[PDB]
């Protein structure tokens, strides 16, 4: 599924058992994104038919559907930014395929995530704010993603209707504290692509469930 | 449509420049002039030269006024700091989004590599790098940032014909600008060779005559 477009519900991984991953990778969700383990991982996700993405975070294991390289647009610092992609296209530049990368324009949220105290992300924006990060993601930078990550806590629809607003041809995911089939539909309304992580673990009968409910 | 333009000149709206010479310069089948202080000055100057057909952009490198064609907005790839790379452009777009219309917005990305020059002094622009570094950072500004410019900045000094040569090979939809130290038709030319677009800015100040010729010398 190199077509990112058609994505509305994604589970992402970060142990997990073998009927916890065959009943996710069955669910309908439209993909299953990591975020020699690696590989092991893969191989167990290939005996079905469900997209794989791995999201890289380090400066390329081979065999994935979909590359996903976040920018970290509201980080503070440029290596979030650019230093990091810079240095990994220096060493590997000349053996990469493009066709397979998509990058994502990451809004971190949560203050409290890893994410955003590995990246020193300025979370404290107001809806302003974020719809400015949104618009240079898709009109300065030409990104096919915009991506709301509140990592751990679940956000305002409201906020998320208003980047939708502020977009056009950008993706808008939104990914965050989705534990209920409620939640996952709420958010579905506004958000293009709606992703769920941590309920996988913690309560997989509902995480389960947000598929049916995004349809 | 940037993709056409060959040879543009570089106006400082701070420097002065009389109305035969602006009217030289404009009906010299130039591409594009682009303006790179006051919003009152900046005005004035596309006043002026709205009397021509020449298409007008403006290099927007501090907020910022409409009637323009184009808006070129730079991105410092190889600046140490997040502030030239996307924190004065939020800042920008958080105040003036609203009204801004896409279409006229490209976005260029800068490697300055004139270590010389006001602006890798001010965006502290790392312009130590080898010809490897400079390819990855045009091939992140075609793959990664999908940007409609990446410029190789030399501003005040003629840089290496050899290194636009090569950066070109990287890039494929991504324009390549190059500007820095043009006066001659010869350098002109040879950089033209290379680069989709030269960009010729002191010498209209310090060499009217000569920044008069690099237009036939490209196109
Ligand atoms: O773990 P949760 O809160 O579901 O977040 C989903 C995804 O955005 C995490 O990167
Ligand atoms: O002043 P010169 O060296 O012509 O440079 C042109 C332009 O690239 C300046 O930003």
């Amino acid at each position: 599924m190199e077509e990112i477009r058609a994505w509305r519900h994604v589970f992402k991984l970060d142990p997990i058992d073998d009927e916890r991953l065959e009943r996710l990778c069955e669910s309908g969700t439209d993909a299953v994104i990591v975020g020699d383990n690696v590989l092991d991982l893969l191989a167990r996700i290939r005996r079905f038919s469900v997209p794989c993405a791995l999201e890289v975070t380090d400066v390329l294991t081979p065999g994935f559907d979909v590359y996903l390289v976040p920018i970290v647009l509201n980080s503070r610092q440029a290596e979030w930014i650019i230093g990091r992609h810079h240095e990994a296209v220096k060493q590997y530049g000349d053996m990469m395929n493009w066709d397979e990368i998509a990058a994502e324009g990451y809004c971190i949220l949560n203050p409290e995530c890893k994410a955003a105290k590995l990246t020193r992300a300025d979370t404290e924006l107001d809806v302003d704010d974020i719809v400015a990060y949104a618009r240079l993601a898709e009109h300065l930078y030409k990104l096919p993603i915009f991506y709301l990550e509140y990592s751990g806590v679940y956000g305002d629809p409201s906020v998320v209707e208003k980047v939708k607003q502020a977009l056009d041809q950008t993706q808008l995911f939104y990914g965050g504290g989705i534990t209920t089939p409620e939640q996952a539909e709420h958010m579905a309304r506004y958000a293009d692509t709606v992703v769920v992580g941590n309920a996988i673990y913690d309560a997989f009968e509902q995480a389960l469930a947000t598929v049916a409910a995004v349809k």
